[PDB]
Order: structure tokens, then C-alpha cells, then sequence
């Protein structure tokens, strides 16, 4: 059996020198685990450009499953996102100075898109391996929600066979040295991400525990 | 232009014999402030029945503006909600024992509805009076989001002239006596609610700030 | 039966415009409640000078009870302090630029002083009136702990008949407008402070609970 | 020159079968790193008995440096403690049912004891290795503070040559699976602890920071 799984992580931004989402997905590049064969691409933390880079990664890799990963500084758990919202509302500018306020991602697109990943199943499997996980119901209104909405929009309109979604991850310890915030080690985050890609490759559907 | 503004607050939800959302909106019943003439109705913290009670309050009062209020224990600010989600996913049972998991509120309805209130404007006005306010992007998946989504569905399909939305409020101090959690006094919360009703009755368009 | 209660509050620091500890104790100046007769003085948020101002307030008013109040931004409850510590360790400079690091308050003084107030009784009485309260075991190492330690030192060495202590209070709502943080209204804080002064004037002895 | 460092950790408490402070120090037993030669002993989470077990470990091992470790569920950083307080005030009963309230540890002992470890130095060295650390000024009033005060009392009165202190550690991920709380991995915590032992074995002098 073989499902091709595209993982994306973002580049560094807003002060930081490392984006853990890219550090964790980069080491899974080329991994084969169960049915999953994993490839990893980096997306810029830039509005509009991130979506162009993702469309290119879909053309080049022809994936069956796409999991985009971003950092959510301050959370304590790996959180798969249930909902992408059609809004760009930037509190801070992106890496190229764009700061959209009140802007639609898709003019006339739906208000929201649900995730296509079996996220409750992913949460229970990550937890079986001893690492904290929970589903989140807001992915923010910055570049991470932008890429999630843009991904689901592309799937619905042009690649309906693809199962796609977004997972937010904590800070790693090295990033909370001058500011106390929760974190999870990079080893637990890359392990959780591998479990997510394999669970999404094996399972079509989700379980009803909530 | 006098605008009738319907305000609702939930009945005590198993945990106390008082619900602050009701206590606050009940004292604004009959208040007239600027163009706003305010009426208040209580809604049960029960899935499906809450919506039936709301439909009845809409028929009886014929409101121009509807602001539904509920309690969000743990928050620190008055938070107007930007997005209602088509999902009933109950961690705990409602007042009559219903605990829906993974259920659509409207089968075939949109995934989400945006608020119809000028919420950025409301946030800035509450803050001008010295009380903390912020827009929130998830209203949960319990009876409070249920009523919010049901409200906006009713408006979209049957009462397109009505401006409607949802505002979550914190605990009052009396509720954090055995469990430390943030709170706002009931006098600040009812004041914030009266400012929201007046701001919504005086302006159809929102500010762009965030 | 009449006890003179001296309350003090600090002026503002950091970048705030009101120090709620002064705003609250100022409105209790001249209040008589039960046995207590209350007078209020303001102390500067300056190391070493705060202590000189307090010594002067003790000479002038000849109090039976002294309760020094300061703001603890970020807490959620009124917190009477159990322990003062012999250390000035300033993360930020005070209002006149002093920033002591690793400095003894009293060279050769004890490492700590316990409060002289019936703080468990005070906590239970404030909570009986519906406002959250709890004892704290660190008052920090800035000017608020400095005044507390210096107060207890003054009492132990020169005024052993006086009952003295420190009470930290939260932000008021008006201070959490740009930064979300917990707060208590100024009406709840001044009412908690009047209850603390009256409870301390009526009982020399504390209850034993937590 | 070799310094024998004794580390302690506690036994299981509260429905758990493993205690991280003990899991982390147990794997350092017999380690030699720089000048430090480390031995580890387990202490019961029992008032009064913990102190007797510690006195026995001091007699048997004759250590130059003692670092007692306990878990502080909820914190986000490794926190060396600056102050031990002379008070047993138990919110919950210990492993054998003792629940002291308002009790002195040493009748007539000082109100507090300062740590004997170079804790600022320890904090900067742990952070150099990418793991979060900060000094704490309250170690609670349960069995962890009890052992810290009792240790410093023993040192002051009978073993003035020993350098001793206490370090609180976070939850590990496995413990925050049903309750979301911050954690650090057991590998990061045991690495922090070995760095603490070696920094204390090499430096009697502490540094001056903020």
C-alpha cells in the first residue's frame, strides 16, 4: 500500500532564528512508515506567496495527503486544527512587510473550510505514545490560517481526492529561554508529526470520541 | 432612528443557580439609551430548545438587532465573537442531558457564519469606557456557539434585515471563590453590554482595526 | 474600643498612570468602621526613601495597625502576604533609577519576617463578601517586599505593640486594556481593604485553616 | 578536586507509580562529571520522616554538596529555590495521612533559610544548554519546602561545610495527558540536574545577574 504525504513547515519569522515546524518536518523527508511515503517542503511566512509555493509543491509531488505545520507559540499540546477561516487579519507584518487587515482570502469563497484529516484519531494516537495533543478550533488569522484556508480551497476546487489539514505545534525549549512559555521537545514534536502522517495514511475516517 | 435591540442571556448552567449573562441582560430590560430601546429574554442552556425559544423571541419582539450573551469562564475580557461554526460537540451534557458529538447544527448549512454586528467598533467603545474587550474567533462548540450559529442561520434565511451576533463575557468574582480564574464585576459587564447595544444601534458599518 | 489603622498605597511605576493601591486606600482615609478608624498615606515606589516616608507616617499617626498595600499585576485575588524577605533584587529600576541586585535590606537582619496580621481570618472575611482572596508566600523582591520587610523590622526593633503586614492587590480593568491580564474592580478592592482593616482591628488572633 | 554530590528525589505520591524527581536523579547515580561524583537517594513524601531519611543519607555518604529535587507541577522551567520557610501548611495529606496546618518545622528556628547553592550560576549554565531555568522565591509549604528548610537547618547547625539547596522541576509530558499543563522531557530535566551538580561542584562563588 502507498499514500504519498506532503508535509510543510514554515521558515523563521518575527525575531526567531528557527521555525520548529520546518525543523521537525525536514527530518521526516523521505521517511516511509507503514503505507506512508513522506516528502517535506518549506513554505515562506508570507501572505499570498505561501499559497503559490504550496500550489507548486502539489504539482511537483502529486500527494494523496497534505499536512501543513506551523508554530503556535504559547500552547502546551500538539493541536490539529478543525477550521480554516476566510480572513487575513495581521497583528504583525509578515516576512515581507504585508500586514492585511479585514481582507478575504478568497473573495466569494465560503466563510470557513473544515479540515479533511481524521483529527480525533490523530489526537488519540499521539496521546497513546505519551505526548499531549488536543483539537483546536481557531488557527488564528495570520499566515498559518491563510495557508490552511488556501490549502482547503485548492483541494475543494481542484484536487478533491486529496486529504489535507493543518497542525499547530508548540515552541521548542530553546525558544522559551528569555520568555517563559510552554514547550515540547523537537523529538516529541517530530514523533507526533510522523504519527499524524501515518494515521492519516491508514485511516480514511475518524472515530467518535469527543 | 429608534432601533429595538433584543438581548438574551442563558439560564443557570449546572454549576451554579445564577448565570451572569442573564443577570447582566435582565437589568437592561426596558432600558432606552440613545436610539436603542432594549428588551431581554432568557434562553435555556439546552441544545435545539434554545433555538426554538429564540425564534419565539424574534416573533414576539420584532427586533432590529439581536445580541445573544453567554458566559465564557476563564476569559479576561468582554469578547464579541467573529465566527459561528456548524458543529455541536459537547464535552459535558446540557441542562436536559443532551450530549451531541460531531453533529451538524444545520444539515447542508454553511460550515460557518460571520457575525452581523460591528464588533471592532464595539470593542473600541467598551475600551474607551475603561473595560477590557477583544474580538474572539472561536465561540466553542457547546450551547453558546449553537445559539450563535442558529441565530445567524435564522437571520440569513428568514430575517435579512436583522443585525445579529454573540458576545461572551467572563466569570463575575463571586464565581471564582473556590477556583481562581479571572473575572469582571457584574457592573462592568452590564455597562459593556449597554455600550454594545447602543454602538450596534447607532452604526451599521464596522471600523477596520486588529 | 477604637484602633487607629494606617493604610498606605504606592504611587505609580513602570508606565502606569494610576496605582490602584493608592486609589483604593485614599478613599478609605477618615473612614471609621466598627473599632477601626482609618488614615491613609502615600509612599513613593523608591527603594530606601519608601521606608523613610513610612517611619514618618508612624511617628505622625501613632497607629495600632499598619497595612501596606501594593499592586501585583497578573494576580486574580486579593493576596495578604505571609513572609517578607531580606533582599532587594530589582528587575527594573524604581521611580528614581535605583536598581539594587542581591542587596540586603538590613545587613545582619533576619532572612525573613512573618506578617503580624491575622491573614487567614482576613482571607475568609473578604471571601464571605464575595470577593476572591488567598494568602501568598512571596511578595517579590522589588519595592513592595522592601517596604514589607522594612515595616516588620521597624515594628520588631522599635514598635512591638503594632500589628503590621502587607496586602497585594490585582490590576484594575482599566489597566488591562492593551494587555489581557486578570483584574478586580476598584470597588471590590477598596471593599476588601476596608474588611481587612476592620478584621485586623477586631482580632489579635488568627484562625487555623489555609 | 572531587566533591561528592548527593541528589535526592521523592517517592511516588498521589496515584502515580513513578515520580520524575526520583526518575531523573536515579539515572545520575554513580555518574562522575568533571569534579563531581554523584550519588542519589530516595526520600519519602512524608513530613518528618523525609528529614530522618535525609539525615541518614548525610551520615552514610558524607557529601560535600546536597541538591534535593522535587516536582512542581505547573511550572515551565527548572527552578532552583532561593528560600526555605519555617512552616508546614498542607493543603492535602502526605503519603501517610499527615496534614499539618500552621506548624513550625523548627520551634524557635529562623523564619527562613537562604539556599547554599550558586543558583544564578546554575540557572545561566542550564540555559546555555538550551533548557529553560529561573530562580524561584517560594518552594510552597508542603513536603518539598519542609525538606529544603530541614536540610538547611541541618547544615547550619551540624554540617557547616556542606553546600546544599533545592531545585523544583516541571511535570514530564506523560503527566499532562489528561490535564493540560506545561512540561519538560525527562531527558532535558536529567541533563539540567547533572549541569546543576557539576556547576555547584566547580563553583562556590555565585555570579550577580537580575
Amino acid at each position: 500500500m502507498e499514500k504519498k504525504v506532503l508535509l510543510t513547515g514554515f521558515d523563521p519569522f518575527g525575531g526567531e532564528t528557527v521555525n520548529p515546524s520546518w525543523e521537525a518536518v525536514k527530518r521526516l523527508n523521505g521517511a516511509a512508515e507503514g503505507p506512508a511515503s513522506i516528502v517535506s517542503e518549506q513554505v515562506p511566512t508570507v501572505f499570498y506567496k505561501s499559497l503559490a509555493v504550496l500550489r507548486e509543491a502539489i504539482k511537483k509531488h502529486q500527494p494523496d495527503i497534505i499536512i501543513c505545520v506551523g508554530q503556535a507559540g504559547g500552547r502546551m499540546q500538539i493541536t490539529p486544527e478543525r477550521v480554516a477561516i476566510n480572513l487575513n487579519e495581521a497583528r504583525i507584518p509578515d516576512n515581507e512587510g504585508n500586514q492585511p487587515v479585514g481582507e478575504d482570502i478568497s473573495q466569494g469563497g465560503p466563510a470557513a473550510y473544515w479540515t479533511g484529516l481524521p483529527i480525533k484519531r490523530i489526537v488519540e494516537e499521539i496521546k497513546k505514545e505519551g505526548i499531549p495533543a488536543a483539537v483546536s478550533y481557531t488557527a488564528g488569522t495570520f499566515v498559518c490560517n491563510h495557508l490552511f484556508y488556501g490549502l482547503m480551497d485548492e483541494i475543494s476546487r481542484h484536487h478533491p481526492h486529496i486529504r489535507g489539514g493543518f497542525i499547530h505545534i508548540p515552541y521548542i525549549p530553546e525558544q522559551t529561554l528569555q520568555k517563559s512559555a510552554p514547550s515540547l521537545s523537537l523529538d516529541h514534536i517530530t514523533k507526533a508529526l510522523k504519527i499524524a502522517a501515518v494515521t492519516a495514511a491508514v485511516h480514511e475516517d475518524d472515530i467518535e470520541t469527543g
